[PDB]
């Protein structure tokens, strides 16, 4: 195999060969690819129309590179809340306030996040304003699970090898198949999550990814653009469970949802960002908090599509309850007040 080759057949309209993206990906995980065989590798499979296997074959090898947690510290019903970003919007942050909450409502959860690419603040940046430790290794991620509930999984510090691929994404500005490998490489692997998609035209391919490794995973496109369950109008929602994808269009005002305007989301810098986070978890009522419940409710809905029992319409009931009272009880504050003493305590 070979650069040409590979890039030829990319350019030549045609999906690669079983193997062609994973030996790519594994060129640039190695430090031996060129940034232009990246950008082009990123590029053309961007354009080509990427499937599924290709995608899964390039985030097989960015897992079979990663740093694992150890052996039987991650329970099978552990839930991951992470977008692709690149919605362009500038939002308060949605996953990292639903995935407090869900791990409040006694969901495990670990994350992976990192920081902002184009927002002024992403999930890890708000984390580290608000006290939490976002630079722990594999064995102090699984202690965080463990103790507290929940664990944040840094790309950067479990995806070293990815830096090169890293440097190309930020240097050429656009959006490619590379923006969807951060929600498709926790490196805890966990079964279930709630997967945002700020890319309409890719997130069919994403859930189909997650199907082949048989997740239970609602991906999830706000109609308004975000890479979230969205409060300002429907969301389609690409649903993952048994190994196949069934697309759906999700409305809020069907559970008694106002609809919200997305300036009513908008967030600021890392310190803004974590007072948003802090008002939320102390009950301020309004667009944040229900976009909040909403996006836990859906991770805890992701969570219980874990059982072949699981019906949408009661897990649904079920999770916005849940999330709601890990709210209103002081679960979700105190989660993270216990998750911040965690970290300063090792
Ligand atoms: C130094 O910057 C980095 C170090 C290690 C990893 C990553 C990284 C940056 C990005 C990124 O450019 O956002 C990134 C992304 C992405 O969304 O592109 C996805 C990933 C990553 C990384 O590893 C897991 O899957
Ligand atoms: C928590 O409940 C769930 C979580 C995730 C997925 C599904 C789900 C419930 C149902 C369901 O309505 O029984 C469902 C159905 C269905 O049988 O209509 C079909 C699907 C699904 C799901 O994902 C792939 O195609
Ligand atoms: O700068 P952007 O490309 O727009 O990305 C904004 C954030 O979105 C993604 O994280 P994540 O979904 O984990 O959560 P956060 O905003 O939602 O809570 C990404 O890792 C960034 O941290
Ligand atoms: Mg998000
Ligand atoms: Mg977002």
């Amino acid at each position: 195999p070979s650069w040409p080759q590979i890039l030829g057949r990319l350019t030549d309209n045609r999906d690669l060969a079983r193997g062609q993206a994973a030996w790519a990906m594994d060129q640039i995980m190695t430090g031996n690819a060129r940034p232009a065989q990246i950008a082009a590798f990123a590029v053309a499979m961007t354009m080509k129309a990427p499937t599924a296997d290709e995608v899964g074959e390039l985030a097989g090898v960015m897992l079979s590179h990663a740093h694992p947690l150890p052996a039987d510290t991650v329970p099978d019903d552990a839930v991951d809340v992470v977008g692709t970003g690149g919605d362009g919007v500038n939002t308060v942050n949605l996953s990292t306030m639903a995935a407090i909450v869900v791990a409040a409502a006694g969901v495990p959860v670990v994350k992976h996040g990192n920081r902002a690419a184009s927002s002024l603040s992403g999930g890890a940046d708000t984390l580290e304003a608000l006290g939490v430790r976002i630079d722990l290794g594999p064995d102090l991620v699984a202690r965080s699970l463990a103790e507290v509930g929940i664990g944040f999984c840094f790309a950067p510090r479990f995806h070293p090898s990815y830096r090169h691929a890293a440097a190309v994404r930020r240097e050429i500005g656009v959006p490619t198949v590379f923006n969807l490998l951060g929600p498709l490489t926790n490196p805890a692997r966990p079964r279930a999550g709630l997967i945002g998609c700020a890319f309409a035209d890719l997130a069919e391919v994403m859930a189909g990814v997650f199907a082949a490794r048989r997740s239970s995973v609602l991906v999830v496109h706000g109609d308004d653009g975000l890479d979230e369950l969205t409060t300002t109008t429907t969301s389609t929602i690409w649903r993952v469970a048994a190994g196949s994808v069934d697309k759906l269009t999700f409305d809020p005002a069907g559970f008694g949802f106002a609809r919200a305007q997305l300036d009513q989301l908008a967030g600021g810098d890392a310190q803004a960002n974590a007072a948003a986070v802090r008002a939320v978890l102390g009950g301020a009522r309004g667009p944040v908090r229900d976009a909040v419940v909403l996006n836990a409710a859906g991770a805890i809905v992701a969570h219980a599509g874990l059982s072949s029992r699981a019906e949408w319409l009661p897990a649904w009931e079920e999770g916005l309850r849940r999330a709601s009272a890990a709210i209103d009880t002081g679960a979700a504050e105190q989660l993270l007040a216990r998750w911040v003493r965690f970290g300063r305590q090792i």
